[PDB]
């Protein structure tokens, strides 16, 4: 009654895109009706054709919303009383808004994670089709923001692919939970009326039905999953995004971002700011801001149904929302960037070989903390000499080490610094090429399993 | 080094309880160097019994931490070349502290999630094997905290029961991308000996091997998914709390926790607080501020590794201790608490059974509408005579529908309200027959998992 | 420009609620402009009149949005160029989005902050009202849920009207701190036109102007703040909501919603949903979602200005709107409920004054344990006799304790109960007629501020 | 009675700190207990004589706490009975652990807050000094992380000191509320014995009494502002980290920390971590954590009294120690990082002053939209000539347009560039100086209030 909360109550301006799923919930429903002899044939077919005609009317974008609806339920509702008349009423016998919006947002969101499975993995194949061509690019390894130690651009490409790749089967968990059926659990106790709850599941293609009625009608589980999926999903993009960021400044100068996906002024058309990086970074907040608020709003609520679960819809879409944008957008960066190879390569240093001449002692059986002494005062000779290690002669090696041969030149070599690392997982091209075979196949599992 | 500087850096305070793990995985690397020919048999065996040795002190809770220690995998370092020598040293052959800490931490969760999930299963049967047995019981169903209908106490229990099966479903998942050996990813361009991480993954017991050095070393999503089991555990154990809470009142009267969950005063002998369950309550939001840490200290971090991911043993170790105490108290609570099977009957009214009296019409085919029309005239009738509609004549009935039939009477019942709600998963006592013996077979499959 | 970033980068859909806000800050700095020689007398006149005439545009609902306007600051610059052509683009002179927009946020967020501080103020004023009506009214004091000690309804209503207060006195601080001006930052180094800033504050009524442009074009410590303050207020609405939930329920039977911000069903006619309540609650999560995201937005961004920090105006549009609309409605819910003075009454207890009889003993001398020990058997004894405390015999009593004279009987009477508290602060009438002369001194100042 | 719950209830491992301000609220609350006329003069004399030795032992180290004490405040109970026995129990006459132990945090807060506003302002100070030593520094303003404009790096310096005066200001707020008595509210109803609740202010040295004895029993605000407060800072902390741990790369090469915030490698000598700062930055996720805990475990409490509410004291402590430790190492590394004013300089760019260019323009009289049409025209023009637009000859500019004068040299200037800022709070150098001489008041003013 209240004008305030008759405001705070309408969702219309939010949840017409439930309209197809809750037409698809109602047939379904009035076929169960029919079958426990609530409707007769007749009655069935006059209420199927009706709420076929309100689906395509949503479908061909001629729907009439009208003042009064205060919700997508409620505009069906009058809209099928319109075509059909007093019949359309019997269908709310034995279904109550709780279970029958709770079945919406599920049928809402197993579409939603579809649409969102076929972009993430796009994301993916993106990351690894495009290392599998720039696998030769050797670039530094980051420690702490420190140029470390030489990997392959790919190895990089990958980390993030793989990681995108968990996230996609957190995806696929989470839509495994979503699809099952909640409608048939009425109000708080279930369906009064004996409702053929497997011919709902078969009509609305859910996987199995909701195993008790209160629990059916009072949790946000699935909310809840889908959010921290997309949080997680989120933090991943905001280091892609943070990396990308900072390999674009001209003081790495590693990459630069297509005209599609940057911003820039004609006073200085070199400078091009990442734009589309840093709408994917802010959205990690704004997803994650969704996932604390429907944890809070569920915290400490008594059973079964409270007023206060209708927050679920609108974080939902947004998130939804949200992640089919920077799914999308990230796939173009990553597509169409352009590194600079140039510059990737000329960041690799001597001095980053270190580690590697301390690794040719190792293998020739020097112990590990003589094998880093010796490396080190072959660093320390360099500086004295004014020069850099990959400089110094055999002569000067050997007096710090009799353990160093002529062969000792091959480790002053970028590529063979980087071909070191042929256990499994390691940036030699062995073990990125087959880490681009095991993602190709992952994808392909889930690509099925969606 | 700065004094605050190293003060913050100091984790020996909170993960000796990672000594074990460690020296594991110690263990496990260095018979792979000796495989990859960095170490003699000799050495393996000199290392080995060494490391036998600390394990060994740590178990007799005899190792001595020295101030010197920042943490537990120096105490460890220092103590075996105190042991054994130098040759201590060649164990971190092509390994850095980078991929061990990271083993040690999974192979830490590893376990304490197998002890978590025993908790976890044995609430869930606390609470269907007490649905079973206290099948008979009605009580209110509640809808905004206001009584509704009636409905079975057992399909309450198994509201519960139902979402921490999903918890502990969430916890199998979570479980397998944990057990991935991540050993072997070395600084960050992976282990540069060509260590066999096969023979690591089999001595360590992990079912496979991280797949990307980078990845390896750097991610926390098994932390943060571990937050987010944990955290959505908690919610439902708030909620299960609120619910007892409200329930425990002496305005509601239905159930009283054991002295053992609650406290309360000589004063006012009668009186219980609901300790146990405030404590569970709170731990929700104890969790939970662990997830939005580690959260937001991964979010916009840059490839590969920083100091930063520092922050995730206090929130693992934190969220692991509170789960286990929790759940054994849960389980506690819902085993020992006393229900008032007569309190709760005589909070069963005649008004709750309105709704019934309109699905009576419905049977008979009266649309929707109009049962429903029928069942508020007999409720305003019953009102304008001062009685309750079950008190109604058939022939006061029949002015408001000749629809009423004499078996009407059967609508004012309470057993009758219950057991029209077959449908699965409704409170019919043969669907929450079936309910208990799916959850029987749910928990079979998440154990032998 | 790839379409989907298009979007994304579009903020014209929701920001449109700045349009005032935007041309007031344009006509300043159009004055500001001609006093710097960049804008000529009769430019400035065209100017003025232009802006004006878009103001009563966005009034009057007539203003035309054009698909290419990527948000609000370029539809009024594409307006005013329409309306006085080529000498509009001269107001963009040492202007940037940068400094226009955190210009437009806070003015938007002064001028909302001054509503929702009325709504506050209205909220305490209409508990403090009630308070002191319904001043005689004692019920049920709660510990852990459970009824421990007689106190005065009004004391009740007062705790929740003092916290309020706290949250309007935060948010009279912040609203300080937005009061700055942050116009004439420029995009990052200041404005380059020596604009007098001064004249800005002035014209646009700031209390004083920003110190550093970086600082100002970046920060968003005042979204942050108010969010905290935000949140902070919903989780005292929250508890109150949670209080009145729980006394509304037919089993503690206390009070009841009106039908304006409840909901019902003729089939229960007695059964009223508190759905207002339900929906105040679940407001905190909302809000506090803000909050979180926001911080986590800004969490480790570098300086000066980035994308990532136009996030701020939905979450604060959300924020507005949300605590408008809920103050008002807890406003509406507290001056319309009515509350049973009869089941309040009923709910005062013999055994809740245990803790009296003790004090009883307590004034007259006997330590605290042993007028402790003293009450538990007089407890003990009623219970025995099976009767109440309150018919124990005086000799019954005296056996117990010889400090029991004839005026023990004072102390079975639930006004003699609440009325021990006159310490500052404390239940006693007398305290609290203090505190609402008090927290009306209070606002009288918030108000003046 | 159960064995975890007892452990759960436990808190004797962390709150001893909480061993001095529960002596004075004890001291306090018996002195009024007399006036009251609970205690004989003489009982008071054994009592307090008793407490302040407690206090010493405690103050010597030599308290022991015995496997009984489950925290701080039955260990200083149990211990005042051992020294003088049985009328130590008269000190709980009309007092509750509700009451007693948020009189204990509030008191221990208190103190918490003077000495992070030491460190605090200490931090600011050397912002600001430093800002004053090296106001002649120049370097890149940043857009997106990308060069955008020169300005004075003491410009940088000082927008993160306006940063931290705000926190500062905040801090004194939240101290305002806290220096609030809220002992004497008993257990829910308010003190029952008439006590002079003046006299506990007096003596425990609070501004003022709490207002609702339910009120100050059961409401956390000022462990929720506290932590708002704190989680701010810590934002302001993570973002100078960020701009610091960037500009000590070597692609930057903008500056460096000293070894005593940072770690290196003997095999890569030139090589620095920047510890200190990821530190720092990691922080601001542990603090932020504190907050989302206490306000989710508020959240929907009923009143008054609830267990819920004791998580408050872990995370109070924690946050406080966090603080105290961060501030500290912030400040040392601000004071002792070295600068590379040649590497800052030498990232001064030409195309930087292109929108210098275009002001030119304007000052002459041409319209910002022709000006900014002159300067991208030129930018062009150059760069099809393949040189920078400082090096276009006057010919070439006069080409673009004929206000293009001689003096147009003097734009290609980047101490020119800066010195454009005059406006109130700008980089130009009289700006940077009037903002030193602004935050050194306000540092005055903040030290003098608090």
């Amino acid at each position: 009654t209240d004008p305030i909360m008759e405001k705070l109550n309408s969702s219309i301006a939010y949840d017409q895109r439930l309209s197809e799923v809750d037409i698809q919930g109602s047939m379904a429903y009035a076929k169960a009706l029919e079958k426990a002899g609530i409707l007769t044939k007749t009655e069935l077919e006059k209420i199927l054709s009706g709420l076929e005609k309100i689906s395509e009317e949503w479908s061909k974008g001629v729907f009439v919303v009208k003042q009064s609806d205060e919700d997508i339920h409620t505009a069906n509702e009058r809209r099928l009383k319109e075509l059909i008349g007093d019949i359309a009423g019997k269908l709310h016998t034995g279904r109550s808004r709780n279970d029958q919006v709770v079945t919406d947002l599920k049928l809402f969101m197993k579409n939603s994670l579809s649409i969102i499975s076929t972009h993430l993995l796009q994301l993916i194949k993106t990351l690894v089709e495009r290392a599998a061509i720039e696998i030769d690019v050797i670039l530094p390894g980051y420690d702490h923001l420190q140029k470390a130690q030489p990997i392959r651009w790919s190895q990089f490409l990958l980390s993030h692919a793989v990681a995108l790749t968990r996230d996609s089967e957190r995806l696929g968990e989470v839509k495994k939970r979503i699809n099952v059926l909640p409608l048939g659990s009425g109000a708080l106790a279930g369906n009064p009326l004996d409702i053929d709850r497997e011919m709902l599941r078969s009509e609305l293609e859910f996987a199995s039905i909701s195993l008790n009625s209160m629990d059916a009608i009072s949790e946000r589980d699935f909310v809840v999953e889908f959010l921290s999926f997309a949080t997680l999903l989120m933090i991943h993009l905001s280091k892609m995004a943070e990396d990308l960021i900072i390999y674009s400044t001209s003081e790495f100068g590693f990459l630069t971002l297509s005209d599609a996906f940057s911003t820039g002024s004609s006073l200085m058309p070199q400078k091009k700011n990442p734009d589309s990086l840093e709408l994917i970074r802010s959205k990690a907040g704004r997803v994650f801001g969704r996932l604390a608020s429907i944890l809070m709003v569920l915290k400490g609520l008594p059973s079964t149904y409270n007023k206060d679960l209708q927050e679920d819809k609108e974080a939902v879409f947004d998130v939804v929302d949200t992640l089919t944008a920077v799914l999308q957008v990230a796939t173009g960066v990553i597509s169409t960037l352009q590194i600079s190879k140039e510059n990737m390569e000329k960041a690799l240093t001597p001095e980053m070989l270190a580690t590697d001449l301390a690794l040719y002692l190792v293998r020739k059986g020097v112990p590990f903390r003589q094998a880093h002494t010796a490396s080190g005062k072959a660093v320390h000779l360099a500086e004295t000499k004014g020069i850099t290690i990959n400089k110094l002669s055999l002569e000067d090696l050997k007096s710090i080490s009799p353990q160093f041969s002529s062969d000792v030149s091959q480790v002053f070599n970028f590529v063979n610094s980087v071909e070191q690392y042929t256990a499994l997982a390691g940036t030699a091209k062995s073990s990125v090429t087959t880490q681009i075979e095991q993602l190709r196949e992952l994808m392909k599992k889930q690509k099925e399993q969606a």
